[PDB]
């Protein structure tokens, strides 16, 4: 029931769709987007900023779309 029998491997967990991530690197051919703790390959067609908070729209494999999000003090 509780036990755990996954040894793991691949960083593909599928499920950065919807979570937040944040910008450690940006750059034209691809961007640096550190989601759950890992870097992903996104593109952005809106210049993002160093430090930039942004959501998963989607994820077509080891690619997923964000979309620059507004904080909540806002």
């Amino acid at each position: 029931r509780r036990e755990t029998t996954d040894i793991g491997g691949g960083k593909y967990t599928f499920e950065l769709k919807g979570k937040v991530g944040k910008v450690v690197k940006i750059a034209e051919d691809h961007y640096l987007v550190e989601v759950e703790g890992d870097k992903w390959i996104a593109y952005s067609d809106e210049k993002l900023s160093l430090g930039d908070r942004v959501m998963v729209v989607d994820v077509d494999g080891l690619k997923l779309k964000v979309k620059r999000i507004p904080p909540q003090l806002e």
